[PDB]
DNA sequence: GCCAGGGACCTAAGACACATGTCCCTGGCT
């Protein structure tokens, strides 16, 4: 509907930077992130946002404590560079979320959610400590919401995420074209997990 | 005992691990 989110929430967008998404498909992914951010009350007192493109490493474009205006944050999200890497590592970006983004829980009153937008399957070698990163995030009360996009999304890892906590709800889409159709449902679900201000 | 696959966990409050260690299930190899 005409829904907007004004809760105590740290929302992290993790964008698959592999060639499983074309440059075109990746523009539609960024558009979805921008569309989502337009339904957020972005502020240090309300919804804080982070945006990372992940390949075999993590490229952070927005940090939670970046004191820039929302208009500028939505622009930075719009111009996230297409990588088209051979590998996108869900393990790598969850490790990055655990040890860098949520290194310190210095805003304990807010809910913490990582939207994991995945279109690929990492080499098994890289998945060694996948479950421990997901469990590590659970122990920081970080909700991991996997969004499977294309037919190469790691369904094994989506299921492994779902089982670790009841609030780790999976969204399994056929392509990026279905993202805009579920924006209201996804943003509504994220928001209802976050507490209202006193 | 060795190798290749699939899982469960400790090294958990910042790491550096795409790494060691323990346990369980398959399939090969004197």
């Amino acid at each position: 509907h005409d829904f907007y989110c004004s809760r105590l929430l740290d929302l992290v967008f993790l964008l698959d930077g592999s060639s499983r998404l074309s440059e075109a498909e990746f523009e539609v992914l960024k558009a979805f992130v921008v569309d989502m951010m337009e339904r957020l009350r972005i502020s240090q007192k309300w919804v804080r946002v982070a945006v990372v493109e992940y390949h075999d490493g993590s490229h952070a474009y927005i940090g939670l404590k970046d004191r820039k205006r929302p208009s500028e944050l939505r622009r930075i999200a719009s111009q996230v560079k297409y990588a088209g890497s051979q590998v996108a590592s869900t393990s790598e970006v969850l490790k990055y979320t655990l040890f860098q983004i949520f290194s310190k829980i210095d805003r304990p009153e807010a809910s913490r959610i990582a939207l994991l937008l995945m279109a690929s399957q990492e080499p098994q070698r890289m998945s060694r400590n996948f479950v421990r990163y997901v469990q590590g995030l659970k122990k920081k009360k970080v909700i991991v919401i996997p969004v499977g996009i294309g037919p190469h999304a790691n369904l094994k890892q989506i299921r492994l995420i779902e089982k670790q906590a009841p609030e780790n709800k999976a969204f399994v889409l056929s392509s990026v074209d279905e993202l805009e159709q579920q924006r209201d449902e996804i943003v509504s679900y994220l928001c209802d997990l976050a507490p209202e201000a006193p």
